């Protein structure tokens, strides 16, 4: 039943609606569901990463420490259907920002092996810029 929940969810996200359903089925087979509570760091800037995240429940805050700043600066809030964690899967594997849960959060987490085959070629992901 979870495979179906995942498929139905992925087919509702515009970025992933562009993917053939057999590719979505393979993502649904391999993804892992992870759960967070408010204030929990999902990603820390400076860590080395290998996973991509799609928010299926809740919201997160994104912050980043820039070289000429002392303290991390708030960037944006993401919610259900949004995704993050792609930069460490594009080239160098370093995380470039913090991502912190802002309530009860569920993420669908995709590993590097699956991302590089099934997601990384999507233009919305490969050409993402902030
Ligand atoms: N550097 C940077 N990253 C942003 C930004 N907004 C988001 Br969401 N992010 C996401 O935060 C993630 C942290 O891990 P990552 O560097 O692997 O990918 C990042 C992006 O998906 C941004 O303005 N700058
Ligand atoms: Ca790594
Ligand atoms: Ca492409
Ligand atoms: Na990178």
């Amino acid at each position: 039943i979870k495979h179906t929940e995942y498929m139905e969810f992925l087919k509702s996200v515009p970025t992933f609606q562009s993917l053939p359903e057999e590719i979505l089925s393979k993502l649904a087979d391999v993804l892992e569901e992870t759960h967070y509570e408010n204030g929990e760091y999902i990603i820390r800037q400076g860590a080395r990463g290998d996973t991509f995240f799609i928010i299926s429940k809740g919201t997160v805050n994104v912050t980043r420490e820039d070289s000429p700043s002392e303290d991390p600066v708030f960037l944006r809030t993401l919610g259900k259907g949004d995704w993050f964690g792609e930069k460490a899967l594009q080239g160098e594997d370093v995380r470039t920002a913090n991502v912190i849960a802002a309530e009860a959060v569920t993420c669908l987490v995709i590993d590097r092996d699956s991302f590089k085959h099934l997601i990384g070629g999507l233009d919305d992901v490969s050409n993402k810029a902030y």
